[PDB]
DNA sequence: GTCCGATCAACTGTAGTTAAGCTGGTAAGAGCCTGACCGAGTAGTGTAGTGGGTGACCATACGCGAAACTCAGGTGCTGCAATCT
């Protein structure tokens, strides 16, 4: 239920990996404020690349933008929804 | 271009103006090398940006193997009937 109140499909058959997934309910806990893609890197435990390569598959699902931190150039995301 | 021949001075006869250096004590040209002052020269440097190639991580593909699932093989008794008696 979790799975499908938050991708629209079941973990029995969704396209989404359980690391994007989790990836995906950090957006989901962070809201209206969203993460930015470093944060959401050291939250999670994983380097950028990682966090890169993941992301594509829920892009659908997340509204984003750039902005720059910590000297570093990143983008916010937001579940469409916030 | 050349022709005539007048004519400043070329090259030719003797009558009269120019240094060099002596006695010195002396300041005058022409000068030398260290030093200082700015302009320019030798040239590697200081940020800043474009490109490239390495590295990591992924997923996509086949191909071999592993277990799954479907459908039909195979076991063994005995309910019922028929051969030998």
């Amino acid at each position: 239920s979790l799975w499908t109140l938050l991708t629209g499909y079941t973990k029995k058959e969704s396209t989404i990996g359980n690391s994007a997934f989790e990836l995906l309910l950090e957006v989901a806990k962070s809201g209206e404020k969203g993460i930015n893609t470093m944060d959401l890197a050291q939250v999670t435990g994983q380097d950028p690349r990682s966090v890169t390569g993941r992301i594509k598959k829920i892009n659908h699902l997340l509204t984003s933008s750039q902005l720059i931190y910590k000297g570093h150039v990143v983008k916010q995301l937001k579940l469409k929804k916030f």
